[PDB]
């Protein structure tokens, strides 16, 4: 699969994550131009030093929780390509945190980050869609599985499936909304779970390996690209067959 | 049908709405303590004395979106009854906002209540849970078919869904997790057209699968959410 | 619960087997009527005569995948009780078959009995079901997790869910049709299974029955098209 | 949108048909080796011809509700390509048939087309099937929203979502297996429904229009493309909205 943006803006959060980087370097390859943003303002500059071409690259250092940022995050895209094509809010955390144990300032971080924050994101955007423009959230297995420690983290990415249903009805016909779900995925979110829980993972697994990030990335640029133009409100299951939705 | 809910304790926030009042008079008629909270402590008492077994019915004023509330909530029904059987976080919000007139202020409310406000309640009432006991949230047709003109409404709703899953795997064996998912509930005749049942939902409709689900008949039954719209949609 | 079946006829197949005789128990128990059919007449017989009201009980033997089988049984229905208040189609064969080693007697035989079967019995049901009747199928935790060494299995377990909805859509408002997908049931792996099982256990027939029960009631009476997950949380659709 | 398929082999039943005419001609511009059969093989060998480069296509006159045309149509594409790179079993039947009037025989009919004709299909390819090959099943959307009067129908695809999931785990890690559930597709398998219902369908569609067959040949597509290669077990739904599941 050959993905042609050429003179297509995609606007991305988390961009320096493990998943994030994943979906920089193919919709760059590809030909689009790529609004950049993350908490992480250094690794990310870093980053995207080494995708390079700054003609169709542009970053900012953005909290997925803060409003503001949205705003100027749109702001950028208007300003330096004239709109949005492609927007993907990416930005996450993932917590381990048994329910009785569950801080309420636990469960607010979580829901400010993977979901406020994709609020904020989608609604700045609006004005600045253009014609045939995608929206792709990150969903989870644990939405869809149920998580087994991380309830707040299982709300989020369920809220997600349900969100992207709501705006695919609202943004159509001009702008598709859908999703990619990924499963279990080797980045550093999941490192220190993963390491001792490797083998166990790849046995339930019918593909029999972890997921790469890359893996992900392709599902968003086929839901992006022409090959899905009549897929909107879609969540795609990207797990290896480890769990069957 | 017919149900036995003797000597177990009911907790049930928006006690004064639409389907919160059938709730209560459900499992009230079988039996069942109630401690009932709303927003609307003066309707919800009002309504409360027409059930007339006050010695089985205890009320409280809690903003759903206030994990205060949600203490003294868990603290009324063990103070009165020692305990938790069946917690349904029922109190939610249903605003049409279309999303390019949504207001940041519009988003946050929808999500405080029909969702911190379930985690809330969940959280402080784990150690006051007893043996069998039951959590039901209540989804909603919107979270699977897309809500039209509501998509906080929609976020609040699948993520109910899931945190279902989610609960239903951390709390067991001791408590079972479930949902129910309601249909259009009282441009009629679209919807009776589209209905398989043609006809609305009944407030009763919705509580006689709460308390099935609550039930020994559900015993193994949970991390489920069941849709309840007469065939308006299938998931 | 408890369930007030009182003059009400629960035509079940199957109904020998071990979440057959739980649903035919919690029914009888409940005061219904029952016609009763399976393959091993005698095993029924001797079932039946166990639950002791013979005026409330008829049975036959009837292949599932008989198309002729289930016009006598709605007959048998018909002449003993005058209808049919709830149809549950629960007559199926679970055979372990990898599929490089699937004979296509191996797939014909189990399409025939878990889903021509059921065709035939809801078909001819039609004319004998009354009102504020229900049709309750059998699915499985194989259709949504996907078989392991059963694809015909599966596949059939599928079709139930989608005949379900389409049923639902077609018989209404006089009939309800639903289902109901069984987990892991007592009726070895079982370290595994109690592992992924929140409940920590296996299910028992009868709480496959009481759902089957819950949904042919008043209490699911704006329930339709739905099929419910009973596996104790062991997987989550 | 175009996928680099050069030296793969597609078999495909139904090939003469509104969405197995799509396939075709994506994957054979694609580069990729066809393996066409339908039961209408004077059609199918002009359709055939036109996309014509001749060497690269192969046909045979094969019911799918036949064993031995299963048999036959592997035996075709080892001996011609060598072996089978993409499985789709797209031949099928749609009849409008009220429950309270079908026919043991037409319940038989539809079965057989759709269901047992995919088994035999998927059964007789198992030793032709190449390493990072796919399966691609064709659901509906009658599996999902139940199927108005077409019982049969909703049965055979419903079976078809669950078959893929049973089948990823089996023929996994060597072979994926995917589906595509189509909503209303412009094809003349809809002509007849939406006659009278046209008005409706646009109006219940967010994108507002029917979809293309070209629309379902592209999702089909990148399920076989390595940007799916951790997707396996999956039936996505392709309907514009029409329906979300
Ligand atoms: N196995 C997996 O990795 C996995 C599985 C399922 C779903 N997902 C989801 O996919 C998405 C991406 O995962 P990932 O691998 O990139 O995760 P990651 O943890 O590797 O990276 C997330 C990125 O977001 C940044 N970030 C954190 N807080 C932020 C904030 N407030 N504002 C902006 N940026 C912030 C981090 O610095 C990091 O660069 C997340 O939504 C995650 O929940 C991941
Ligand atoms: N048709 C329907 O009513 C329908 C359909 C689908 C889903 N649902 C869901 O079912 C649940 C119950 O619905 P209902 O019929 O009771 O709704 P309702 O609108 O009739 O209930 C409103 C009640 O909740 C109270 N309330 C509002 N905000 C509150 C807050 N912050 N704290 C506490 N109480 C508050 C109000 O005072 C009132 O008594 C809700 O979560 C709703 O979203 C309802
Ligand atoms: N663990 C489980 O038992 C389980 C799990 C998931 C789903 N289900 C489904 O639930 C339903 C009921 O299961 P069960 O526990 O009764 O199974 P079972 O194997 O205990 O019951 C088999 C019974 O069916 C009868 N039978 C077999 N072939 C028949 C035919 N051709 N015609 C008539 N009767 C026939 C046999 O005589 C026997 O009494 C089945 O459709 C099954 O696939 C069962
Ligand atoms: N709108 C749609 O067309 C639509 C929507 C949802 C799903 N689907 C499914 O997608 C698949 C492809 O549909 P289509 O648009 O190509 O349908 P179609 O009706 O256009 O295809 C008919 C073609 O299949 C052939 N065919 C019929 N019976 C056959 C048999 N026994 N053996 C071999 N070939 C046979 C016919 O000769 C003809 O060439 C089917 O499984 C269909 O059910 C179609």
């Amino acid at each position: 699969m050959k993905f042609e943006f050429e003179n297509r803006t995609l606007v991305l959060t988390g961009a320096n994550g493990g998943i994030g980087r994943a979906i920089a370097e193919l919709f760059h390859a590809s030909g689009a131009n790529l609004v950049l943003t993350d908490l992480d303002r250094e690794g990310l500059d870093a980053f995207a030093a080494s995708l390079g071409s700054p003609e169709r690259i542009a970053t900012i250092k953005a909290d997925a929780s803060s409003a503001d940022d949205a705003e100027k995050t749109v702001a950028l895209a208007m300003e330096r390509f004239g709109g949005i094509d492609f927007l993907v809010p990416s930005a996450g955390i993932y917590q381990a945190k048994p329910f009785a144990e569950m801080s309420d300032a636990d469960w607010h971080r979580t829901i400010s980050i993977n979901l406020d924050g994709v609020f904020y994101l989608c609604k700045r955007a609006l004005p600045a869609l253009k014609e045939d423009s995608s929206i792709v959230t990150l969903a989870s297995l644990a939405a869809y599985r149920g998580a087994y420690v991380n309830a707040h983290y299982g709300a989020t990415k369920g809220a997600m499936v349900s969100m992207t249903r709501a705006l695919s009805r609202e943004l159509a016909p001009k702008t598709r909304v859908n999703g990619v779900s990924p499963g279990i995925i080797e980045t550093p979110m999941t490192s220190e779970l993963l390491k001792t829980r490797m083998d166990e993972t790849m046995t339930q697994t019918p593909l029999k390996r972890l997921g790469k990030p890359s893996e992900i990335a392709s599902v968003i640029a086929f839901l992006c690209s022409p090959a899905a133009s009549f897929v909107t409100g879609e969540t795609i299951q990207v797990n290896g067959g480890i769990y069957m939705a």
